[PDB]
């Protein structure tokens, strides 16, 4: 049973230590973890004319995992250890924005467009909320500040990706009058 | 008018008490409100293929309406009295989980596929997010346990539909590699 | 280079003043930017059926932008100025809303019925949630109060603006048993 009833009390158990389930802790991994469902969301709206997108957003969630992981290791446990390394990855995503930057036509964006570009730019945000809950955890205790380099940057892929989703189906980007 | 106006100044009436809309009470059954309408639309993507699914949901909704009055409702409230009870509708979630978790293929999972499966992933997190501020107020006021223990079941529920609605498109569920 | 990395420490500029991310202004900004990008992806959901119903959205978007901009605008800040005024923009919700609550059948509803009313429905809660942390914000700084009766009467123009897409595409809406 996936379900043990462990949890019915309202707390839980992290890598390695009970903690109550608003803990700011169990908040940082959780929103990254609805941030990963919704770049699965996004991704399944892939079609023939954005297929590209496809292998790059689920190597995301991948790395996304990673940094749940990571999250929800305290920096003090002996038998636990941070698995995350923000330089790889993340130089990976500054690539696709500078080649989707240049790619783009160069006043301010406002989000939405294609229906795939839409949803990249709500990854975008839920990216940020994840990433204030994420500093919010970072002012109290240690983190993997890997983490936070990436998920910074992150949501900026993401702002890339979503211009470029419009671009590829021929479609102007939303702009503030 | 469904406008009062007698919220502009950023305060609201629950059952019964005028509090702030930070309030973590407010907060609690506006997430659960947020989980409700988030399932109303994972439900509109049901297509022939994933058509079964319909009616739970919609019965879902119905909990979830349950579980935000009471949330609603003051512990001590003499006037107003809790009207959720767990345990029907928490074993009826349990035996969904037991089928639908025997019906497909048997490492940890990522949240993706078919467009129903990752806004049921969704959904999955939402019902998480709720329940962390469900807890928030569960400690600092007294609450339905009742409904902390259905919500807790429910994002089980809820990764047990979304592999088996991966399983009705004949999709495999995504996996870390 | 649309990524600085000057945010990498988890801190970030307002309008202005250098906060941290998890800050209940940057918090506030931060739920009306997803709010607003959720607005964006309701609208891509727009077809032949619903198509009035683009405009209005646009329209909100451009507003919701004003909205964030005052909210990264600290009240006795010398050199930057509230630009949202309420009171064209609110009326404005307000007649739709009349128009739209006369047209639709006249028990509690629950949120669903087509994609775009479903979509409607999460942007009610969305815009809800934007609004307790408007209020979070409020109890500790001076704001736009101007902000907070739009975003107020906006979640009221999400609930008609949902009953009216189901209207639109000949789907009754759900209702609470
Ligand atoms: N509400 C939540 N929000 C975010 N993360 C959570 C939440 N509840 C649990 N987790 C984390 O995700 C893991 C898997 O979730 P799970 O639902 O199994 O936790 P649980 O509630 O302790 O268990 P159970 O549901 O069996 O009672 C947990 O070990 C915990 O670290
Ligand atoms: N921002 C919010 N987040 C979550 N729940 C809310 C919020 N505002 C109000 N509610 C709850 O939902 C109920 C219905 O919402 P409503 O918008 O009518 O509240 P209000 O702001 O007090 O009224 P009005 O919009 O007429 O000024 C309220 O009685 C309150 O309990
Ligand atoms: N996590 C966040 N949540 C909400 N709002 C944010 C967040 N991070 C930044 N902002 C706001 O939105 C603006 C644009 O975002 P940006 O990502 O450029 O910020 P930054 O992290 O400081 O910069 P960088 O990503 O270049 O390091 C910022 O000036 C800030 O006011
Ligand atoms: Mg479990
Ligand atoms: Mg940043
Ligand atoms: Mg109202
Ligand atoms: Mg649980
Ligand atoms: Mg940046
Ligand atoms: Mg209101």
């Amino acid at each position: 049973k996936i379900y043990t009833k462990n949890g019915d009390k309202g707390q839980t158990r992290i890598i390695g230590q009970i903690l109550y389930k608003n803990d700011p802790r169990v908040a940082a991994y959780g929103e990254v973890d609805e941030l990963n469902s919704w770049v699965g969301y996004t991704k399944s709206l892939i079609n023939s004319h954005t297929q590209v997108l496809s292998n790059e957003l689920e190597e995301i969630q991948q790395l996304l995992f990673d940094c749940g992981h990571d999250l929800a290791t305290p920096a003090d446990d002996e038998r636990h250890s941070f698995k995350f390394k923000q330089e790889q990855p993340t130089v990976w995503l500054e690539e696709k924005i500078d080649n989707y930057t240049q790619v783009v036509p160069a006043k301010f964006i406002l989000p939405g467009g294609t229906q795939l570009a839409s949803a990249l730019h709500v990854a975008r945000t839920i990216t940020k909320r994840a990433e204030r809950q994420i500093v919010q955890l970072m002012r109290e205790e240690q983190i993997n500040q890997d983490v936070l380099i990436f998920i910074n940057r992150l949501s900026d892929y993401f702002f890339a990706a979503a211009r470029y989703a419009n671009y590829l189906e021929q479609q102007p980007d939303m702009l503030y009058r």
